[PDB]
DNA sequence: CAATCGTGGGAGACCTTTGGTCTCCCTGCAGAT
DNA sequence: ATCTGCAGGGTCTGGTTTCCAGACC
DNA sequence: CACGATTG
């Protein structure tokens, strides 16, 4: 039936499988904030809350998150910021009633043959433009590797094959 | 007339205050889980969201929350944790219908006087039981500094004064 | 259970299969279109 | 706007604001 | 503050 996948980093994107084969997939909502006099992106709370309330996918649909892993080589803020935007995500999407399945980047990677790929946004965007061909023209850019993410990680959970 | 206050970490506390002057102060749910095959506490997303649509306070109410800010010393676990902390609260407090004000510590601190202290979290516990005398019972443990500070974000925000 | 202490730390999935091996982002900022 | 590269980083409030000083989990 | 441990 219904499938929501959630890439939930500043970059990301919430892709919405319907039954009918359809989907969407929207940027994830973001807001410039000062921090410690510079400028940061930040996550924008209230528009995520707005998006998924109004979703037409219905109470209980699963929603397959990205599990946060920083390496230990990125920096502590790094780490505060997927800490910040899983928790801020996960929360949203319980309290909008959806049902969360974390997913490691690793398990979809591997469902879809993409792992050891030398250009892994690319490979990306590439599979997730095969999947939805009407979503080719949303991909085109580097930068909507986000899409693409949150595209696949609702591929997987709906158990979708590439061709 | 109500006001809330949130304490955001594992051991912190929400605290609610309604305009007859009663209070309420919760330890935040947290559940134990396995990260890195050891155990980890966390913060349990159901419990909170539960607890805040149980609350009485009306929508609207703000609820003033502690701005997390990590020590550069601090590991970066810790930089995950207190970011994740963060993002679980806001997007639960914004998706129950309250205006999230952040408040840095060195904020409610000052206005109490309570910076530079040899013994913070005895004297916040002090401070918060003169405040909240009939939550002096719930403040006997060093433990319960969490629930201190908690309503003492709540009583800055609501304007109170120690006599 | 409650307190105290010292230092600041990956995590996950599956194989080689009860340990071993391999894999995975991201942020923040500068610089060049 | 888009991208690319590279290393991995505090942040906050109120002074004497034009940065400093001192403070915090 | 987290994290992982020991002490009371
Ligand atoms: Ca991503
Ligand atoms: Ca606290």
């Amino acid at each position: 039936g219904w499938v929501i996948g959630v890439d939930p980093d500043i970059g990301g994107a919430i892709a919405v499988l319907s039954p009918d084969g359809s989907s969407q997939v929207f940027d994830n909502p973001f807001v410039h904030i000062v921090v410690s006099e510079v400028i940061r992106k930040r996550l924008d709370t209230k528009s995520i809350i707005q998006l998924l309330r109004g979703l037409d996918a219905p109470p209980g649909t699963t929603a397959y998150i990205e599990k946060s892993s920083p390496f230990p080589t990125d920096g502590k803020q790094g780490w505060w910021s997927t800490g910040f935007s899983y928790g801020l995500w996960i929360a949203s999407l319980v309290a909008s009633g959806f049902s969360v399945v974390p997913i490691a980047s690793q398990t979809w990677k591997a469902y879809f043959g993409l792992m050891r790929s030398e250009t892994p946004k690319d490979d990306s965007r590439q599979a997730a433009s095969i999947l939805f061909p009407d979503k080719d023209q949303s991909l085109k850019l580097k930068k909507h590797h986000g899409r693409a993410e949150a595209l696949l990680l609702a591929a997987y959970g709906k158990g979708l094959v590439l061709p």
